[PDB]
C-alpha cells in the first residue's frame, strides 16, 4: 500500500533492448470501469506527440495507438488481457528493433509495430485508476 504519485512522470532514454517494467494495482473494482494508461512521449512538453499509447479499460479491452501532430492514428485493440480484478499486475514493455513487445503477468500479450523511432521517446506517463508500486527502465 506504498505508492508512487499518480499521475506518474519520468524522463527516459529508450534503445533496442530496453525494458520498461510497471507494477501496481487497479485502485477500483472492475464494475467501476477503472482504467490504466501508459504514454511514451516524444518530448517533455504537455503538447508533445505520443509514440506509444497503451490504455487498459479493465474488464473490457486494451487499446493502443499513437498521437501525431495532435491526431490519434490507427487504433489497435486487444479483446482479452489477463488483468485480474483486485490483484496486483506486472506490465513489461520491451523495445525491440521493429516493435514493442508487451508482457502482462507472465504472458506475452502483443507486438506493436513501431510508428516512430524509440530513440525519440523522452518521457513516460502512467496514470488513471491505479496505485503504482514501481516504474523502472532497464538498459
Ligand atoms: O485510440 C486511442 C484513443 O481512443 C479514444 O477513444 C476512442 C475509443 O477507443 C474507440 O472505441 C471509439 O470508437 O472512438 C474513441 C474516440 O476515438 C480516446 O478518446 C483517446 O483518449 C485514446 O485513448
Amino acid at each position: 500500500m506504498s505508492s508512487l504519485p499518480v499521475p506518474y512522470k519520468l524522463p527516459v532514454s529508450l534503445s533496442t533492448g530496453a525494458c520498461v517494467i510497471i507494477k501496481g494495482r487497479p485502485k477500483l473494482s472492475f464494475i467501476n470501469d477503472p482504467q490504466l494508461q501508459v504514454d511514451f512521449y516524444t518530448g517533455t512538453d504537455e503538447d508533445s506527440d505520443i509514440a506509444f499509447h497503451f490504455r487498459v479499460h479493465f474488464g473490457h479491452r486494451v487499446v493502443m495507438n499513437s498521437l501525431e501532430f495532435g491526431v490519434w492514428k490507427l487504433e489497435e485493440k486487444i479483446h482479452y488481457v489477463p488483468f485480474e480484478d483486485g490483484e496486483p499486475f506486472e506490465l513489461r514493455i520491451y523495445v525491440r528493433h521493429s516493435e514493442y513487445e508487451v508482457k502482462v503477468n507472465g504472458q506475452y500479450i502483443y507486438g506493436f509495430a513501431h510508428r516512430h523511432p524509440p530513440s525519440y521517446v523522452k518521457m513516460i506517463q502512467v496514470w488513471r485508476d491505479v496505485s503504482l508500486t514501481s516504474v523502472c527502465v532497464y538498459n
